[PDB]
């Protein structure tokens, strides 16, 4: 479909996402990011992200994101212009959760290709780091 096509699909509902990284497989085994994500058609958007951290032997950081987004060749590119960690702590040491924080951040502003998976979920995937699922209900 057409990059503005890409953009109605995109500025016309709200949507959820998750992405799942594995980290062990045999200290923190995994982290699942879940956020609610809006779009606006002005090229900004504002990101909400609940950071699930799961060691073996359930911790989370709530982040609270704006920036500017667009869409060129089926890609979604995203350039955040600010983070705030709104978190309302944990069995992480602070320097443990910054560091987190960082890969987040770095994760945030990956360009990524869209494909339609069904009516209501997109799979959003990157060169390099993996893929995040976009739906709405």
């Amino acid at each position: 479909m057409s990059d503005l096509k890409v953009e109605q699909v995109l500025t016309s509902n709200e949507w959820q996402s998750t992405m799942v990284t594995v980290i062990t497989d045999n200290p923190l085994r995994r982290v699942n990011v879940e956020s609610n994500v809006k779009y606006l058609p002005n090229g900004d958007y504002i990101r909400v992200s609940n950071i699930k951290l799961f060691a073996q032997g359930e911790s989370t950081i709530n982040i609270s994101e704006k920036g500017r987004w667009e869409v060129s060749d089926n890609y979604l590119l995203v350039s955040p212009s600010e983070f705030k960690d709104i978190s309302s702590s944990k069995d992480f040491s602070e320097a443990q959760l910054r560091l987190i924080t960082q890969i987040f951040k770095l994760d945030a502003e990956q360009s990524r290709r869209i494909d339609v998976v069904n009516e209501k979920t997109l799979l959003l995937t990157s060169l390099n780091h993996g893929s995040t699922v976009l739906f709405r209900n």
